[PDB]
């Protein structure tokens, strides 16, 4: 899709020029060698001052042919937990919808910042697993040791 490939290259140009320190996000490559604009390997690093601190966070960003149309999927691999993290990876996040809040001019820099920003504030009207979002509602002191022993568990 030229449509795709075209702003896809905008945004790779962006990213190289301008991006949140400690933020990772390369396109992949086709089975020839050569670039796939359309699957991406990403990281989110965790803030500092928080549970998610010193973790490094791997997601995978997948376009669809009709993209900026469509956001992207958002999948962390391996999955995390999170309350907005379906089981199998997927980020339940607004921007990422559609039919929600995405926006053709939402940049990749904004999606990864976006969703760090979910993760240390869970959506509680929205949850995505179970064990997670009980765990939060029940007792947020547990919520956040597990937290912390995930981000040990993907630190660099
Ligand atoms: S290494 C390595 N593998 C990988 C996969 C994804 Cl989806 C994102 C970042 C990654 O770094």
């Amino acid at each position: 899709s030229g449509i795709a490939l075209s702003r896809l290259a905008q945004e790779r140009k962006a990213w190289r020029k301008d991006h949140p320190f400690g933020f990772v996000a390369v396109p992949t490559k086709n089975p020839d060698g050569t670039m796939n604009l359309m699957n991406w390997e990403c990281a989110i690093p965790g803030a500092a001052g928080t549970p998610w601190a010193g973790g490094l966070f791997k997601l995978r960003m997948l376009f669809k042919d009709d993209y900026p149309s469509s956001p992207p999927k958002c999948k962390f691999e391996p999955p995390l937990f999170h309350p907005n993290v379906y089981p199998s990876g997927t980020v339940c996040l607004s921007i990422l919808e559609e039919d929600k809040d995405w926006r053709p001019a939402i940049t990749i820099k904004q999606i990864l910042l976006g969703i760090q920003e979910l993760l240390n504030e869970p959506n509680i009207q929205d949850p995505a697993q179970a064990e997670a979002y009980t765990i939060y509602c029940q007792n947020r002191v547990e919520y956040e040791k597990r937290v912390r022993a995930q981000a040990k568990k993907f630190a660099p």
